[PDB]
């Protein structure tokens, strides 16, 4: 068999000294990067004065030389302007100019435009918003825009419509693009080519999703090289036109993880285009993209420049991004490569276009620092220093200075000195934007320095795809400052080098941008990830992973008295059974019962450890796991079948649980919050470290000793987690490990001294535990608390406003990551009928680009399922659907998978959602289509499964967001992003119905469930009072029940219903946390006062009730106000009147036990039950705790989804 990790992530080539200098600078501190940049960018006082003069002379011409004018002519509001442009865009999608004018004249200008024009008019309004207002809104308020469009048409008629159409036509055909086609762009370029300009054409392709998209982009590029070469007609690479390409357009898996495919499949295609450009002797420039593709692209640039088939041509070009901390070392490397190869490489120096996306990515991944600067002035100094380096090597490279900043331009112009010849260097600008400035530079009558115009080419659809990124003209852009008339010229010709030099601390990070580790401020330290695009990281990880596979991992029954003997068997890698991972010794049912007794007898000693010291253990346990992360990664990869990327996330999530529960402890717990006692923690195989650790850390920090029962498939990583927690100071008596199967779990739950159970697993097993536990009562006569986190049937809804490329990406990740073995995984994709065929073609194309196999290779996307039984179960489902006529799409599996348990990613097209009647825990996406008027019915079908865990929605339309998020009943919502990877303390995780009891893991109510008296969580309060509660309290006052009326009003104030908070997280995301009503609560009263207390508790938290008619208390609620009676029903057959969302029970100990057994028999969800005796209701106003009568909802909205980040102005 192949040696573990012997082929994890070998580099494309051995890393030269010059390449190593690049990698070493990836995330270098910003205070280290600047001093050498300032040294390099300095110039004589004489030069700086001449620079500021030239830069002032340029800026004064500009100030002395469209959509705004339209808004003025018709006195449009901002929303009218935006809506008018969306209307124009949709009228231009009408091809025949005469048909269009007839629709305007006879139907639009008069009738409701809403009849004549399956896709909102306002799909692109975020982009038109930028045009009109200069500000970017992530989503579209389509009801506001509809009203504005009606208003402006009813006011001004066909004339305003005509003017909108012509404006949009001019902007889309001549301003945003030089032309719609390359032939048209070439015809339009004649005029400025005569005035001394040159051109390079950008064909607006990028981010291929399928093989078909990449082939299409390739032939687009090929056919443009022909038109450009023919038009060039021998002018050469400096005077004549060239083309610019993006590598992500030519392959659907352009990434370091797929480097072998990139060199074998993408390189040959770039070489064939370059050969064509060589024959016409035109430039071919490789555009720069995200920071994690930079070094990968250098390997393509190296091979192309050493390829003798391309010799004799100096047209190959390459962009370098000055906002990147690697820029000067990249330039050293290129300059040396130009010397070795003898190719005069065309180096286009830009600042960079992905800034806010890079900030968000680094934060999300928990990396050590950013790969770009965080102050714009730092990018300027870097640009000017790299320009000096490039102007010293014009013998071997051709520098191309792409900038619109007049201060940068003047600096470069004077730095280059008096000698110039065409071919020494050039400036560059963007079509429609930079000509005014550079019409003051080009020509013998100005500065006599040439400028290449970068010219987008594309249809309306194409230009709009990333027209937002191109606009971002933000609060720090030179283009934005030259307009702003409160900015003086003296301000605009300020020298960035001298300003940075005289700052108190050179190169300081931006004050308002958090390093990834500091995302949560003083609350806690963020866990740290690893950069799998960093060759140094991959190299050192390769060795640690190899060394992890040599260990003899074991897991034993670690009882309080010491290791126990038992039945021993191997643990095999699910991706290859020949790979023995370790040995597990499993627990006898006798030692299971014995461990509970030792924990019971040791419980007082652990409760007596002060909360702050308990949390301090957890903080030490977090630090141990961060240090051992590489070794833990390797065990999770091989024991549980996970990819390295999913193993990193899992170890982070364990670290985060430990620090989050430690901080929550420091915020809440005191002497009056006593532990429950021994808690049994039972966990699933699919997050074998994270969920394992989170349940145990919570229970322990709340003062409870713990019996940890790991899933039988993943004991080894569990045993390691317990080793670490004990090393951190958890005493052996406080944390005992009991490996084994469901019998060991069932014996622990049943044991006499078990005070609480934390279960994560399947819904049916949680139903068996609930049944065990209804037989039992605590020594105080109350039910044994149960937290059950169970399965999901998670849907995503996509309408015709979504961007297919974003959707396919989020779907492929949500459904097939970890082979779909996430409780959160996407199970049902719901596609609006108009875009269903297009998205499904893309999805299937992207499916076939996934790599399935054993997960000790970075190249693997989808690993094995955990066992042969899981495989057989998943494959039964697939073949059933296949036998019912449903279209089934499956990738092909390589024969190497036969040594493991694999299921291929699978797409199944269903007719109705009720076709699918059970959670299928594998890589199996079901697809259904819906018509837009049936959206509300669709949300019902989603809710009707009974599950309620994760849910996703892709739309740009506020009315659809409002509608859908107010009707879906699920605990974790996701807008315009994937639906997996909830982050501790940011998206507190957990659902409702068949998906769990709550409270949410990694949320502020979790610890309260594990003590006898719940504390008040941080920020847990609400100023809102439920109005039916208030009517009930008045009814009680009317009936003479003064004391109960007062209790009712106190419950109204104590309720946290309506709490609405935003939680700190990464930039580019809004993460919200809210408390809602749970639903209909089953009330089982014994006395009239008991019923009034129960009803006040339920109403104060927004719930309706079903009251046990067998109680005989019907006459205690005569003459209810109508508002309260709407919320009240009576029930004789509890099972018929479900599903309920909780229960309140009054009785003595045996009444409680009987009612509890009858509630556990109700079909459907596990109910969170609270019981109290009549005397407890009288003595304790919190006998029924309001924390468990509300439902937590987490929502995460990707606010960078329109293409940029507004807040990072
Ligand atoms: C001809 C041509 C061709 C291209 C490009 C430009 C031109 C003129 N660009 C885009 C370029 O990188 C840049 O985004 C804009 O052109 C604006 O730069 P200026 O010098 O015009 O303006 P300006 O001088 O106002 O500089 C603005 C720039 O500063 C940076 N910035 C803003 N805030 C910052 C902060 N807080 N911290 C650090 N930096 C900050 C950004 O890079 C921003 O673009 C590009 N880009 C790319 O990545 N790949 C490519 O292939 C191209 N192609
Ligand atoms: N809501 C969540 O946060 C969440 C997270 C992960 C997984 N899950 C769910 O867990 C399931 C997959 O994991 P699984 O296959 O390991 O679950 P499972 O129900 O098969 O097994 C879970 C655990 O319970 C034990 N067990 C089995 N029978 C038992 C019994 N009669 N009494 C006591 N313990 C018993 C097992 O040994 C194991 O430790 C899926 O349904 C998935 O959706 C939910
Ligand atoms: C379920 O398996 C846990 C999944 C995790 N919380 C996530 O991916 O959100
Ligand atoms: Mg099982």
């Amino acid at each position: 068999a192949p040696a573990p990790f012997a082929d994890f992530a070998p580099p494309v080539r051995p890393q030269s000294t010059l390449r190593r200098a690049i990698t070493a600078a990836y995330r270098r501190p910003e205070t280290e990067c600047l001093p050498p940049l300032v040294e390099a960018a300095t110039q004589s006082k004489e030069i700086r004065d001449a620079a500021a003069s030239t830069a002032r002379k340029l800026i004064e011409a500009l100030r002395g030389k469209g959509v705004e004018g339209l808004v003025q002519e018709y006195s449009l509001s901002s929303q009218e302007g935006v809506a008018l442009m969306c209307l124009a865009e949709a009228l231009l999608r009408i091809p025949d100019t005469a048909t269009r004018d007839a629709l305007i004249r006879d139907k639009i200008a008069d009738g409701n435009w809403k009849s004549h024009l399956s896709r909102s008019l306002f799909v692109n309004a975020a982009t038109w918003g930028l045009v009109v207002t200069g500000k970017l809104t992530s989503t579209v308020n389509d009801r506001s825009l509809a009203a504005a469009l009606t208003r402006l048409i009813s006011r001004c008629g066909e004339p305003v419509i005509r003017r909108g159409v012509d404006m949009a036509m001019r902007m889309m055909g001549e301003q945003f693009v030089t032309g719609e086609t390359i032939r048209e762009a070439l015809k339009r370029s004649k005029e400025l080519e005569e005035k001394g300009f040159s051109y390079s054409y950008d064909m607006l392709g990028e981010a291929a999703t399928t093989a078909a998209d990449a082939e299409r982009y390739y032939r687009d590029y090929e056919s443009a090289i022909h038109a450009i070469g023919k038009a060039s007609a021998g002018r050469g690479i400096y005077e004549g036109p060239g083309i610019s390409i993006k590598l992500s357009a030519l392959h659907p898996r352009y990434s370091r993880a797929q480097a072998a495919r990139v060199m074998g499949e993408l390189l040959p295609r770039v070489k064939a285009l370059a050969l064509l450009a060589k024959n016409y002797d035109i430039g071919l420039n490789i555009d720069a993209e995200e920071a994690d593709r930079l070094e990968l692209s250098l390997d393509l640039l190296e091979v192309l420049c050493l390829d003798g088939d391309l010799s004799g041509w100096n047209g190959m070009g390459f962009v370098v991004q000055a906002y990147g901390k690697r820029c000067p070392f990249v330039l050293d490397f290129i300059i040396d490569l130009a010397r070795r190869s003898g190719r005069r490489i065309m180096v286009r120096l830009v600042k960079g276009a992905y800034w806010d996306a890079e900030i968000k990515r680094a934060q999300l991944d928990g990396l050590a620092d950013f790969p770009v600067f965080t102050r714009k002035i730092h990018t300027d100094v870097s640009y000017i220093a790299c320009a000096a380096k490039l102007l010293a090597a014009t013998d071997v490279v051709f520098p191309q200075f792409a900038t619109h900043n007049a201060q940068t331009l003047a600096a470069i112009y004077h730095m280059a000195g008096k000698d110039f010849h065409v071919g020494k260097y050039e400036f560059q600008c963007l079509h429609g934007m930079g000509e005014p400035l550079y019409e003051e530079v080009v020509g013998r009558g100005k500065l006599d320095r040439p400028c290449r115009i970068y010219a987008p080419v594309g249809t309306h659809e194409t230009l709009l795809a990333y027209l937002v990124r191109r606009l971002l003209g933000a609060n720090s852009s030179f283009v934005h400052r030259i307009n702003d008339p409160k900015v003086s010229i003296d301000e605009l010709i300020a020298d960035p080098v001298e300003v940075v030099r005289a700052m108190p601390v050179v190169g300081a990070k931006h004050d308002r941008i958090a390093l990834p580790a500091e995302l949560f401020g003083d609350a806690r330290t963020n866990s740290a990830g690893l950069d799998l695009s960093n060759e140094e990281t991959l190299a050192s990880l390769t060795e640690a992973l190899r060394e992890s596979a040599a260990m003899k991992w074991t897991a034993l029954p670690q009882l309080a008295t010491g290791p126990a003997a038992g039945e021993t068997r191997t643990v095999l890698n699910p991706g290859d059974h020949r790979d023995v991972v370790g040995s597990v010794t499993e627990t006898s049912e006798e030692d299971a019962r014995r461990a509970v007794r030792l924990a019971a007898d040791a419980a007082p000693d652990w409760a007596a450890v002060p909360p702050s010291e308990r949390a301090a253990c957890l903080d030490r346990a977090a630090e141990l796991m961060q240090a051992r992360m590489p070794t833990l990664l390797g065990l999770i990869i091989r024991e549980a079948g996970k990819s390295a990327l999913n193993a990193i996330a899992e170890v982070r999530e364990a670290i985060d649980f430990l620090r989050y529960y430690a901080e929550q402890t420091r915020r809440t717990l005191g002497p009056g919050h006593g532990p429950l006692g021994p808690i049994v923690c039972i966990s699933p195989w699919n997050f074998p470290l994270a969920i394992f650790t989170g349940q145990i850390a919570a229970a322990l920090v709340a003062g409870n000793p713990v019996l940890a029962k790991p899933a039988e498939e993943t004991p080894l990583i569990a045993a390691e987690g317990v080793r670490i927690l004990r090393e951190a100071g958890i005493p052996a008596s406080a944390l005992q490990l009991l490996p084994g199967d469901g019998r060991v779990g069932a014996a622990l739950v049943a044991a006499a001294e078990t005070a609480g159970v934390m279960f994560t697993g399947s819904t049916e097993v949680a139903r068996l535990i609930q049944a065990q536990l209804a037989d039992r009562l605590s020594p105080a006569g109350r039910p044994i608390p149960l937290i059950a986190a169970t399965g999901g049937q998670n849907a995503m809804i996509v309408d015709s406003s979504a961007l297919a490329e974003q959707v396919v990406g989020d779907v492929i990740t949500s459904a097939f990551d970890s082979a779909g073995q996430r409780c959160s995984a996407l199970r049902v994709l719901c596609l609006q009928e108009d875009v269903a065929d297009r998205i499904l073609t893309m999805l299937k194309g992207a499916l076939h680009e996934l790599h399935i196999g054993r997960t000790d290779r970075l190249s693997v996307d989808v690993g094995p399922v955990i066992t042969s039984e899981a495989k057989d179960n998943i494959e039964k489902h697939i073949e059933r659907m296949r036998g019912l006529g449903r279209k089934v799409e499956q990738i092909g599996l390589a024969s190497e998978t036969g040594v493991g348990t694999f299921v291929p990613p699978t797409i199944i097209e269903l007719e109705k959602l009720s076709d699918l009647q059970r959670e299928v825990f594998g890589p199996v996406l079901h697809v259904i289509r819906y018509r837009r008027d049936d959206l509300d019915r669709l949300v019902d079908d989603v809710n009707a499964t009974g599950y309620g865990l994760t849910f996703g929605l892709h739309t740009r339309l506020d009315e659809t967001i409002a509608h859908v998020t107010s009707r879906i009943k699920a605990g974790n919502l996701y807008i315009n992003r994937n639906i997996i990877g909830a982050v501790v303390g940011v998206q507190p995780f957990g659902g409702r119905g068949l998906s769990g009891t709550g409270p949410k893991a990694g949320g502020p109510l979790y610890l309260g469930r594990l003590v006898t008296t719940a504390p008040v969580p941080p920020q847990h309060s609400s100023v809102h009072t439920d109005p039916v509660l208030l009517d009930f309290a008045k009814w009680l006052d009317g009936k003479g029940a003064r004391a109960e009326a007062e209790a009712a009003r106190n419950a109204g104030s104590s309720s946290a219903l309506g709490l609405d908070l935003e939680l700190p997280g990464p930039v580019g995301e809004r993460n919200l946390y809210t408390l809602h009503a749970r639903g209909r609560i089953l009330l089982v009263p014994a006395t009239e006062s008991g019923l009034y207390h129960q009803l006040a508790a339920a109403l104060a938290t927004g719930n309706s009730v079903a009251i046990d008619a067998a109680s005989g208390l019907q006459a205690s609620l005569k003459n209810l106000p109508q508002t309260v009676g709407l919320r009240v029903s009576w029930s004789k057959d509890w099972a018929a009147d479900g599903p309920f969302a909780g229960a309140l029970v009054e009785g003595d100990a045996e009444r409680i036990r009987a009612v509890n057994k009858a509630i556990a028999a109700l079909p459907g969800p596990l109910l969170l039950v609270q019981a109290a005796s009549s005397g407890e209701i009288a003595r304790n106003p919190d006998a029924y705790c309001l924390n468990w009568l509300v439902e937590e909802v987490s929502a995460s909205i990707n606010t960078a989804a329109a293409g940029g980040n507004a807040s990072l102005m």
